[PDB]
């Protein structure tokens, strides 16, 4: 293990990012990318430009579980290849923002209960799992979160550090 991680989550900005569907999420592992509404594209360039890590932790809604966490390697950026995205009933592409390219730390689920204890300050000090897509989650709290996460083992973070 857990050395590298903690180095890369060392002062670390953390984001819950709650996905409608696992068919985003697969997409997103597969590809190195996400994409979000300009609301929280803008957060997470400010936070990108802030600070040496900025995590993106995922939640598919009603499953109960996360379903890993990622490290943005770009702030957002537009024009590339369209990502096949399955949007939300009534949303256009049109209304996303940028791209990011993320690289995985974790591509392993954690349920809900195993993070009971874990509160976020900075959303009423709700249950970490609770949130809005984009919250924000305080330091402690997302250090915690990540370290709570089977082990990786198909990941190597040594190229992620020589990101930072």
């Amino acid at each position: 293990g857990t050395s590298k991680l903690k180095y890369v989550l060392q002062d670390a900005r953390f984001f819950l990012i709650k996905s409608n569907n696992h068919e985003n999420v697969s997409l997103a592992k597969a590809k190195g990318v996400w994409s979000t509404l300009p609301v929280n594209e803008k957060k997470l360039n400010l936070a990108f430009r802030s600070a040496r890590s900025v995590i993106l932790i995922f939640s598919v809604r009603e499953s109960g579980k996360f379903q890993g966490f990622a490290r943005l390697s770009s702030e957002s950026h537009h024009g590339g290849s369209p990502i096949h995205w399955v949007l939300p009933a009534g949303m256009s592409a049109k209304m996303l923002g940028g791209v990011f390219k993320i690289d995985w730390i974790c591509r392993r689920e954690l349920p809900f209960t195993k993070s009971a204890h874990l509160t976020n300050p900075w959303n009423e000090h709700k249950p970490v799992k609770i949130g809005r897509d984009g919250q924000e989650i305080e330091l402690e709290c997302g250090t915690q979160l990540c370290l709570l996460f089977p082990p990786d083992e198909s990941i190597d973070l040594y190229q992620v550090i020589h990101k930072m």
